[PDB]
């Protein structure tokens, strides 16, 4: 009926009582927890009797929400959404719903650690869109309201939900600005090596790609279920950075730069049991994402040993920490870089600050906050932010962001 | 039904049938994970004082027909009696006695059973020194001083574990008071401030309320506080030769040695329980080798330990105005160097997170390839700095409780009734 989570550092114990409206799973057993698995069919698609809790839970949320519950309009809502369930074996969200359910989403992203932001976050309903053309029409806006000129703006475009399965929905992109990445004959890699199977996918389709270092990937947009189709997105609209160092001198010799804007595209919206299989949304970066994974991890940009290279260091033991240290170094350069853009960004230990009073927050007002200690603690200098002496507990709410397959590996092609 | 760990930086996926061996629940449930609570669980195995008949031999039937198990018996002659000399012997006792070769099996495999520990490869490579023969504060003691320097060995760090005698009934339990054998005084200075080891408090306290006469520095070796039997614990001085000391210095920061630090050699935990087939050992203290993190980031660098943070990023002249300056962040490093160069240029053993990170990456593959599996809990084996960087960082990992096992127990001093 209760539970307990204590923050080590400062002894602060909170008490969860959230957690008991879960209901589904996390993947752990009583025995065996599965805390560390990233990732614990089409003709999945709710019936009518699965669809009817799912929404009545959710319509039953919302009405709690805006202190409406019981209400004579609450019990019409839920007779309407009834109706439509069953007249059409499916309903659709008011307005006002799709942007709770969308903000909600955010905020029960165990995942996430920006989520002090969760109620302010722009949702695009773009539930009338039919077209591959049309998406594009709204993913530019997107970006350009998103972008804001340096200054940005969290945002969500929300495409129809899923009907058959057979019609979905899909951004191909798994974030809206990516550079491409290319293999070489030799084997090395120019560009982004995550994106390897992407830039060719995009390539097959008919993109002609630079075969650059920092080619922005065209969008692969697939609307209703047809074959994805390609657009280049304005180069005006990606704002881009390039990474110079406040000390070294040599750091932009190194040519690097990053976009502004993180803009996951691969994921799905579930709101009172409806799915959203395209609803691209967007923040700000927090410095560590570039810093220490897009340019160091090895299986990534791995500039590691290009740094400290240039900043002579010894190389030939790990104990002498020459990774470490240029791995700090790199973030120092990605947070300088942003700044001096006038492009926001925020640095780990900020970010974990603000979670901290977020989470501590959330306990207060809604009885907890759901939290992946795994993907919350920073992918450096762990314990020297606050958030890596915070116990968690992990438990899924929704609405919610869940994982789908990538589209190649299910779609039906024309 | 048969659980897959894959590695994201490599993509080798490992499959974990030894799960299905577990014992006591891990906390969470198909709703709630709590693999970040550090405590989750208080199923024991055991009931609270001792046991009945009923509770006790099935655990003990159990260790003994793994242990069997392991040396390829089970059913065997030798077998078949040692059930009879537990069954008889809890019959007239309450409890049992472990052969030795029972005990060096248990101690190795509770260390080869630690979720938590990056350093088990070398699990099957423990001394085991039977104390059990012990009887006073002043055995305790000599065992413990014998563990030290046999564990310190001039350096040359070798792994090593000091079984004193079982729980009995809860009255006459054996206890070494200190968490850590080997560790620095903290004290409440009068302006609101900590000199020394803030996490150490408490326990310094105890022990000048116990009449240790303290130096009141920032590195005073806390006394031994051995409780046996039961009994009243008492204060033992570690002889100074017996605590090998590693002064902090820097590879090209010559003003780093100014800073007056220094740590100690040998880590070894003194306040956790060693449970096998159902016996208690609340007195298991064991030693191997520092991982350089645990002293430059979290014994240095914890706002609530020795926080030198600013210290050392104010003498290195960086921004400290604000967090994205990354200052916290480069004196962290720098500091991990030092600690580093400064055990390895004394020839103390010490590893680093990288090579320690790697080791257990290579334990697991062993471990699945023969075990099928080997239980690790994330949230513990990713260093406290430069995670991603690290191998384990891209490990997935099933955590499960596996008996024999360490477990943590009460601080002594909420328990104890005093006389
Ligand atoms: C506004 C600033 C934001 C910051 C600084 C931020 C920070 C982060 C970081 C560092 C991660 C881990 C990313 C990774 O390691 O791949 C993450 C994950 C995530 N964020 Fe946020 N985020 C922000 C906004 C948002 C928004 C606007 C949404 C949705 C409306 C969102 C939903 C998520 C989700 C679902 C995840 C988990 C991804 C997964 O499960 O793989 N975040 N965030
Ligand atoms: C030989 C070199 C060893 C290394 C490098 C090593 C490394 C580590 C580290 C870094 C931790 C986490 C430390 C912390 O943050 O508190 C840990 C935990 C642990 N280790 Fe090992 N360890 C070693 C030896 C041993 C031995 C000999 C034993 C038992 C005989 C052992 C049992 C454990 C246990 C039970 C934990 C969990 C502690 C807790 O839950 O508080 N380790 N180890
Ligand atoms: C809204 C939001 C804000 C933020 N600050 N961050 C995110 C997550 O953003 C990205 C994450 C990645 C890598 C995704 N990662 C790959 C390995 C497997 C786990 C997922 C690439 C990108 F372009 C991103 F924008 C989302
Ligand atoms: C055998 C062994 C080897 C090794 N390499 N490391 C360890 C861990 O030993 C220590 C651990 C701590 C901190 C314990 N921690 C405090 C915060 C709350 C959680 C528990 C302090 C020390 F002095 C230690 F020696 C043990
Ligand atoms: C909240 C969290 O469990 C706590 O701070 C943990 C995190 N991981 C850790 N990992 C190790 N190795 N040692 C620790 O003390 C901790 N502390
Ligand atoms: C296996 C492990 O869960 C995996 O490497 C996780 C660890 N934590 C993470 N944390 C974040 N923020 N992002 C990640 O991609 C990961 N990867
Ligand atoms: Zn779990």
């Amino acid at each position: 009926r209760f539970l307990k989570v204590k923050n080590w550092e400062t002894e602060v114990v909170l008490t969860d009582t959230l957690h008991l409206k879960s209901t589904l799973e996390t993947g752990c057993t009583e025995y065996i927890c599965m805390g560390s698995i990233m990732h614990p069919r089409p003709e999945d698609v709710a019936t009518k009797d699965q669809l009817f809790p799912l929404a009545k839970e959710f319509i039953d949320q919302y009405y709690s929400s805006i202190k409406r519950f019981g209400s004579k309009a609450h019990m019409e809502r839920l007779e309407e959404v009834n109706k439509e369930i069953d007249t059409t074996s499916t309903y659709q969200l008011k307005d006002t719903e799709l942007i709770y359910g969308a903000k909600h989403a955010w905020r029960n992203a165990s995942r996430c650690v920006g989520r002090i932001q969760w109620s302010k976050l722009q949702v695009f309903d773009a539930r009338d869109c039919t077209t591959a053309h049309g998406m594009f029409n709204y993913i530019c806006n997107h970006v350009k309201y998103a972008t804001n000129k340096g200054n940005l703006r969290s945002a969500i475009t929300i495409f129809p939900q899923r009907t058959d399965g057979k019609h979905d929905f899909r951004v191909w992109n798994s974030q809206l600005i990516r550079y491409a990445g290319y293999k070489q004959p030799d084997g090395s890699t120019l560009g982004d090596p995550a994106n390897v199977q992407f830039t060719e996918i995009c390539i097959q389709q008919g993109w002609k790609p630079p075969r650059g270092r920092f080619d922005v990937l065209p969008l692969l947009l697939q609307a209703n279920g047809n074959d994805p189709e390609l657009f280049q997105i304005p180069p005006e609209l990606v704002l881009e950075v390039p990474i110079r160092h406040p000390k070294f001198e040599w750091f932009k010799d190194l040519g690097l730069k990053w976009y502004g804007l993180p803009a996951v595209s691969n994921m799905l919206l579930e709101i009172g049991g409806l799915e959203f299989s395209a609803c691209p949304f967007s923040g700000w970066y927090m410095g560590t994402e570039i810093g220490v994974r897009d340019y160091c991890d090895n299986s990534r940009y791995n500039i590691l040993e290009e740094v400290a290279k240039k900043m002579n260091l010894d190389m030939r033991k790990t104990s002498s920490l020459w990774k470490d240290q240029a791995l700090v170094e790199i973030n120092i350069a990605v947070l300088y870089s942003f700044q001096s853009d006038k492009v926001t960004i925020v640095d780990h230990h900020s970010a974990t600050e603000s979670f901290i009073k977020h989470m501590e927050n959330e306990y207060r007002c809604r009885g907890g906050c759901p939290a992946d200690w795994v993907w919350i603690v920073p992918p450096m200098s762990g314990s020297i932010t606050p958030v890596f002496h915070q116990e968690m507990l992990n438990y899924r709410l929704t609405p919610s962001f869940e994982y789908q397959p990538d589209p190649w590996n299910t779609h039906v092609w024309k």
